[PDB]
């Protein structure tokens, strides 16, 4: 596959459509999904949500130039923001001459809360909990069998406590939960839920909370990439005077909360797109972004920006990425069903590492731009 | 307008719209725009963003119930996610039997910074900018007559420093700008870049970037919920019950940044969905949420739950809330135009206000469940 697309920004709708279908040998009932309009059956949608009384639309496009792991990738991108699009595909242009971008991600793990309250003595509680781990663990598995066949399932249990808070001491038990290729949701919250009454039994307090965490810091995507200044030249400045704004930039959003707002905010632009056109839920993805960039105790950038012994400008992007392949708008949205079809992915990592890579992306676009642009 | 619509939940999506077009006097012409597929048409779908190769569908519905300071609103969301909607329009009913939510906001003042780097004397450079601030100002303003003359323009000027970064002493100055009716990226960053010359004058040092604060705090907007214990009372549980159970959720969300990630989750369920609906940008929206729910250094709850004096549950919901009625896409998409036209708003605030109301009421119905017989 090649994921270049020579003038594609010229092309008319339809001939960019009918390029994709091409390239990627789509069906013809494939391309009608897009090619005319009310793809969503309002019986579809009218089980989707409540008082529902018709359908909104948002431009479908298409970044080109991604490469991930030496292998070209398309990526289908819904939003209503100009040059966002456009300046995913440049940067991921020049990334390619330096291999593209290079991607990892951990297991599918999901914390599931148990929030406990009226114990007189929490901590001691705790160990009685840890004591019984391995009982927890095989009630929560039991209680769903076949994701245990599928490769996932609970993994273990940590147990954290809260001996003052205005409403007294609170103990919150959290489930390790590998959830495969879902998001997480509704497997972690069943399973929690599953355990409650056996943790009131050996800690002898109330169950308040069974949920799960949106601050998915166990389930991590990461991605790479490499410019060189030859790259970054404008007519202004020379490659290394670029670079060299650009890491005045990075450290400016390290420092000041104000501008990572706005850096993190670049950063969103270009993965809240591909969320929504995978069907998925982007305030889960939204508020695990943010929560992790300030857990340090200082908000900042999910993003660093470096230049390496070779004098290259090099960027890196770790952060939760909790997205599913199956479950919800992910099913039964035929575009969102097509959306994976064009990227290709396997598993539900798959699509967090391309998320991210398309993130770094934005936020390198972004940088250069405001690095650039003459006083 | 009575916006209890009585059965609406049973109404096919047809009988609904007509219930709405009937309510509000809409035109044929306004409701063919949502009974009918294709609104937007790909001719402006192709200019909005780049390598457009048709369009993407999602629900739209509206929550019922909903009472802005006295006063019957619809609201129009656009989401993914199941009982978002009816969340949100239950809590909204139970509100109304106290007076509804009650909202407030600040004056639509956004931030633009300059960053200034390349000078040995940045805490002398930040007085002799505070100096001319006055002059900064004018210069700011002759950038957009227009805007003055709406009422709005650069009220003010901050200046901050970072003497000490791995890159050096850095100097940055914040331009206060009033943008009325608009989410304000364009007509900031447009004055930023104007002041830029005089500021390099004034401080010998050199202007790197220029551009607005997604961090918006002093355009906030306020909501405010009062709930009784009878309207709580389920079967299985006392209202006063479910009020202290709540309580706990809170305290817990208060301590705990896992538990407050997914509490100010449910929030933006609530939000996010107006923003899409109203052609903003939700991206804004969301970072200046979650930064604003860190800011005194532990990430925390962006509502607060508390009991008054008669043992009434009461919450409010206090934040940044960037939002437009002109630019982008809330002019160019005819249904971004047409939610406008449901729900009423006259003003950018005015949208804002709504959209707190209904962040504080999705916040509300998450946490009655969780506590109470379950999420599931
Ligand atoms: C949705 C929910 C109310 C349904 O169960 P319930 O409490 O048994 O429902 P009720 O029949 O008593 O609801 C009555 C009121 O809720 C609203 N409601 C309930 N189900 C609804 C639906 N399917 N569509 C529209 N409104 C609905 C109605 O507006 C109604 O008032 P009305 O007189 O104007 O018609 C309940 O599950 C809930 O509140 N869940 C919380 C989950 C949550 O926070 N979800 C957010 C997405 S995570
Ligand atoms: C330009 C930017 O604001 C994107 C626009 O939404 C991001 C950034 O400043 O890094
Ligand atoms: C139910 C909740 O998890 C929303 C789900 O999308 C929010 C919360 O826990 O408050």
């Amino acid at each position: 596959l090649d994921s270049r697309l020579p003038a594609f920004r010229n092309l008319s709708p339809a001939a960019r459509l009918d390029h994709i279908g091409q390239l990627l040998g789509l069906s013809h009932d494939d391309v009608s999904l897009l090619a005319n309009a009310g793809a969503l059956p309002m019986d579809i949608a009218n089980g989707m949500i409540e008082n529902v009384i018709g359908t909104f639309e948002l431009p479908y496009a298409v970044a080109s130039n991604f490469q991930i792991n030496g292998r070209d990738v398309l990526v289908p991108l819904v939003v209503e923001e100009p040059s966002i699009v456009a300046a995913a595909s440049y940067m991921a242009k020049l990334a390619r001459a330096n291999g593209g971008f290079t991607t990892s991600s951990s297991a599918p793990l999901m914390h599931a809360q148990v929030q406990i309250v009226g114990i007189q003595d929490p901590l001691n509680a705790r160990l009685s909990l840890l004591r019984r781990k391995d009982e927890i663990i095989e009630l929560a598995n039991r209680k769903d069998q076949l994701l245990n066949s599928l490769g996932g399932g609970c993994r273990d249990i940590e147990v954290h406590t809260f001996a003052d808070t205005p409403r007294g001491p609170m103990l919150v038990a959290h489930l390790i939960v590998d959830v495969r290729d879902a998001m997480g949701a509704n497997t972690v919250n069943t399973m929690a839920e599953a355990v409650a009454p056996l943790m009131e039994a050996i800690t002898g307090g109330q169950v308040r909370l069974r949920i799960l965490s949106n601050l998915a810091d166990l389930r991590l995507a990461r991605a790479q990439v490499r410019i060189t200044p030859q790259q970054l030249e404008t007519a202004e400045f020379s490659g290394e005077a670029v670079i060299e704004g650009i890491l005045d930039a990075y450290a400016f959003a390290a420092v000041d909360p104000y501008r990572a707002a706005t850096h993190n905010k670049g950063i969103m632009n270009g993965i809240d797109p591909l969320i929504v056109a995978t069907g998925n839920d982007w305030r889960a993805v939204e508020a695990g972004a943010h929560a992790y960039a300030c857990r340090s105790g200082h908000y900042g950038s999910l993003t660093t920006w470096e230049k390496d012994n070779n004098g290259h400008l090099v960027g890196t992007l770790e952060m939760p990425m909790p997205v599913g392949l199956v479950g919800g708008a992910t099913k039964t949205h035929p575009l969102a069903q097509l959306s994976l079809r064009i990227l290709g992915v396997k598993t539900a990592q798959a699509l967090a590492e391309i998320a991210v890579a398309v993130g770094l992306a934005q936020n390198l676009g972004a940088m250069r731009a405001l690095a650039t642009e003459g006083i």
